[PDB]
């Protein structure tokens, strides 16, 4: 469980208190305002450290805010307005809990997005990047102390960041059809917020014709969901699916269940029913329900590697807003977004996240004696006791436990394949499989500095840890309260301009590969074949070369895992 050492919470504080004086000094007294379908909104200009400048709009309402009879409901359209709506400043976060402070924050009034650009009025229409946060389904926002966009406004793009509902106020799910809680309200309000961009970023400068879509861990298999469901179809041009995708074990579950186990843990003495579950779940104060999120997971969901109690999930009849009809195994074989440019990566030591589970509890290292409880759930037997799947867990332990005795980086190792690599070659060969989709471009983050850090290593206790972890590739894409301006022939420097280049390249034209990005020029980056038996990568790291996955002898071990009942691979 992820505790934040009490010096760290100091500095983060006094990190926040310094960043709010530097945003005084970069915001200018010049503003903008801007039409949108439901009235004008006022933005301002801002400077970056590097001395470029940019317009920023902040809270902008995609929907009506969640509130009261609203609250669990897929999103409505918001009331439009007369005059100028103010957009300087932020708004709230979705309800969660900080995972720094760990008290509960945001507020269910979060439906907005931002909207930023270095030119109002620029020479051509151009391309629309869309970030989709992180964050488990249950933390993150889209506040410019975590996503700033100093970095991408360097080029003539849009960059657009959205929030959505998360936790037990996005995803509960209920059977009951007369209750209209299908589940999904969060991939909803994500679903609304692409109508509307589609609708309105010709509004900033953008091409309605030519939006990418992007997120990284939960914000990618955000993305992906936003490339599979027919909600969305036709609504953007480009897919970028950074550390997880729709068919990761995380990203999915049947939580319809849950919704009694978190109501009796507030304090509801009533039946099991839904229609008495949901009205006791309709009074309670949000903050109440989403501190005891935690510990919502029973014990037998806990082993079978369930991570979060209420999130995305197979919604058990059909709504006219309905996002996930079924499985995203299923749906993957008639999306849409099969058919726009895609690219996918991961970092070269994902499993890193995990670093603190570990230390905390070594008990958790026992796991990888017979690596029972890492065996996919639809092959294993119900208690994980059966001599199959305790074959199947000594070829995971052959291929991540090193020595005879099992270790920390064996541990981490393993997470990386089970978490991240192992659900990208899945979608990978399942669309060979079943689709004519289009090629996909694979790299590969994999430059370690400390330098200039992300929130995300504070969670992680990643000060003075060596690798490349989940979301450090963050960092270089976007601005971040713990950033500073670096020396324009620096290491780091040249990295925010490789990734910045490479996201923008492939968002203007389908396809990321540039001679004009340095480290490129004599490069050939092709996209994956059906025929590839080991997969080609763009490792970025101090240097720019196209690798054969190092991953991949791994990768062909958990496919083994399904030889006996190849029609579940």
């Amino acid at each position: 469980n992820f505790k934040v050492s009490q010096v760290e919470k100091l500095k983060w504080k006094i990190k926040c208190f310094e960043n709010k004086f530097l945003n005084y000094r970069l915001s200018t007294n010049e503003t903008a305002v801007a039409e949108t379908e439901y009235g004008k909104v006022k933005g301002i200009k801002r400077l970056t450290v590097y001395d470029d400048s940019y317009y920023s709009f902040e809270g902008i309402p995609y929907a009506q805010p969640p509130l009261g009879e609203l609250r669990f409901k897929a999103p409505q359209r918001p009331t439009p307005w007369d005059g100028v709506r103010d957009c300087c400043n932020n708004k709230d976060k979705s309800v969660q809990v900080d995972f720094i402070t760990g008290k509960t924050c945001g507020s269910e009034d979060c439906l907005y997005l931002s909207v930023y650009t270095n030119n109002l009025a620029p020479e051509t229409k151009r391309p629309v990047l869309v970030y989709i946060h992180g964050g488990g389904f249950v933390i993150g926002e889209n506040h410019r102390e975590y996503y700033g966009p100093d970095y991408f406004i360097k080029k003539d793009v849009v960059l657009i960041t959205i929030q959505y509902r998360l936790g037990v106020l996005g995803f509960l799910s209920l059977n009951s059809e007369e209750l209209n809680v299908p589940g999904n309200a969060g991939l909803k309000d994500q679903v609304m917020a692409l109508r509307w961009i589609k609708n309105n970023c010709a509004n900033f400068g953008g091409n309605p014709d030519n939006i990418t879509v992007f997120g990284e861990s939960a914000g990618g298999a955000s993305a992906h969901y936003m490339m599979l469901t027919e909600q969305t179809r036709g609504l953007f041009h480009r897919g970028i699916l950074m550390s997880g995708n729709a068919v990761c074990p995380w990203a999915i579950s049947q939580n319809q269940h849950r919704a009694y186990a978190i109501a009796k843990l507030n304090g509801y003495k009533g039946e099991n029913n839904d229609k008495d579950v949901l009205e006791f779940l309709m009074k309670a104060k949000a903050h109440d329900l989403i501190k005891l999120e935690d510990k919502v997971l029973t014990p037998e969901e806990h082993v079978n590697k369930v991570m979060f109690a209420f999130g995305p999930t197979v919604e058990p009849y059909q709504t006219a807003d309905c996002v996930l009809p079924k499985h995203p195994r299923e749906m993957v074989k008639t999306a849409w977004g099969n058919s726009i440019p895609t690219m996918m990566g991961n970092t070269s030591y994902e499993g890193l996240l995990f670093t603190p589970i570990v230390k905390q509890m070594p008990a958790l290292l026992k796991e990888l004696e017979t690596c029972a409880n890492f065996v996919p759930t639809e092959l294993a037997d119900s208690e994980r006791s059966s001599a199959e799947t305790l074959e199947l867990g000594a070829k995971i332990k052959k291929a991540h436990v090193t020595g005879e005795t099992p270790t920390n980086d064996n541990f981490l190792d393993l997470c990386s394949h089970f978490y991240f690599w192992f659900p990208m070659h899945r979608l990978l060969q399942i669309r060979f499989k079943h689709t004519s989709g289009t090629p996909v471009y694979l790299y590969r983050f994999d430059f370690d500095s400390e330098e200039i850090i992300n929130p995300y290593r504070i969670m992680r206790h990643g000060r003075g840890v060596k690798g490349v972890s989940h979301a450090d590739e963050l960092t270089y894409l976007f601005w971040n309260a713990l950033a500073k301006r670096l020396p324009k022939e620096s290491r780091e420097y040249k990295t925010i301009e490789r990734m910045v280049g490479i996201w923008t390249q492939f968002a203007t034209t389908g396809n990321p590969y540039s001679n004009e990005i340095d480290g490129l020029e004599n490069i050939i980056w092709d996209p994956i074949k059906k025929s590839d038996e080991v997969y080609k990568c763009l490792n970025i790291s101090d240097e720019l070369k196209i690798i054969d996955v190092p991953e991949m002898e791994k990768i062909k071990q958990w496919e083994s895992l399904y030889e006996k009942r190849k029609d579940l691979f």
